[PDB]
């Protein structure tokens, strides 16, 4: 039982697993290392009566490539993933009734030029994102930006300045990121998924040059992505420092972060902005829009917009 124990098996529910861990790697056994970490942490805030809090670095904007996503705003995808978020809040509060809070950490504004949308993009869809929130009633999701850092205040609407304050003050040497990325399993399937990400961001259906380019340039970035993410995620840990740290990322189960899905989905490395949601024998699950077409997946509208795909 255990009110600490109960919030935990709550999130256990919806954790992401490595794919390479889940045929034959024991569940049981990293269950116990996670209970070692987040216990402690998540009893911290119930012997305090407080309520539980949780950050998030996700939702930075679309993929640009559209042959990954329906459009460049937020759409069905983010809607039930951050609808889901909000709901797992208020059942925490069934048994705890200071309750939780799950501040979304936009890490859109942290890589710039390195997955290449542009500022206006992000703020776009940082914009449609809050008021996705509003309109789902969503009350226990808050929304950090990079630019409402108290510290970095005057830089607030340079966004350039802005990831040099991040740099400058959180960010490792990439000869550094390197080595540690070398040093586990993990690390490395890390690198694997993040290079996955930005080649198929690059993968656009009109591309009709070199794969192999692609793939070597997409190598290179992944490591200037990660020290982004690293950083944004040493800031917020001095921001946020007692706050669970949640992660759209399979994590080490000794790992402080805590990787969590938000729709049901296959692919344990797939978030809504680099897929489509799609409802299939009545139920709405995460896919990659390439997939579903290839199902012969239909598209649906609501209003004007593309929202989501049928099976």
């Amino acid at each position: 039982d255990t009110l600490p124990a109960r919030v935990l098996k709550e999130l256990l529910l919806y954790r992401r697993r490595y794919p390479e861990h889940r045929q034959s790697a024991s569940e049981a056994d990293e269950i116990r290392r996670i209970e070692q970490v987040q216990l402690p942490r998540i009893a911290a805030f119930i012997e305090a009566g407080e309520p539980i809090e949780f950050v998030l670095p996700a939702f930075p904007a679309k993929s640009p490539n559209p042959g990954k996503v329906l459009d460049s705003r937020p759409d069905m995808a983010e809607r039930l993933s951050l609808s889901f978020l909000n709901h797992l809040c208020q059942r925490i509060q069934l048994f705890y009734a200071p309750g939780a809070k799950i501040t979304v950490c936009s890490d859109g504004r942290v890589f710039g030029d390195l997955v290449r949308i542009g500022d206006a993009h992000i703020s776009a869809y940082q914009d449609a994102l809050r008021l996705m929130i509003e309109e789902i009633g969503a009350t226990h999701i808050g929304v950090f930006n990079l630019e409402d850092v108290r510290a970095f205040e005057a830089q607030r609407d340079n966004h350039e300045q802005l990831r040099q304050l991040l740099i400058g003050g959180y960010a490792e040497p990439l000869e550094s990121i390197r080595e540690t990325l070398l040093a586990s399993e993990e690390g490395l399937l890390l690198y694997r998924a993040i290079t996955r990400f930005l080649y198929e961001d690059g993968l656009t259906p009109d591309y009709q040059g070199s794969k192999t380019a692609l793939q070597r340039d997409a190598k290179e970035r992944a490591y200037g992505v990660i020290q982004r993410s690293w950083a944004w995620g040493a800031l917020l840990a001095d921001q946020f420092p007692r706050a669970i740290r949640l992660s759209i990322h399979p994590q080490p189960a000794d790992s402080l972060k805590f990787g969590i899905h938000m729709m049901p989905t296959r692919d344990d490395w797939l978030t809504p902005w680099h897929g489509v949601a799609v409802n299939t024998e009545d139920r709405f699950v995460l896919m990659k829009r390439s997939e579903v077409l290839e199902l012969g997946g239909e598209l649906v509208q609501i209003n004007g917009q593309p929202s989501h795909y049928r099976l």
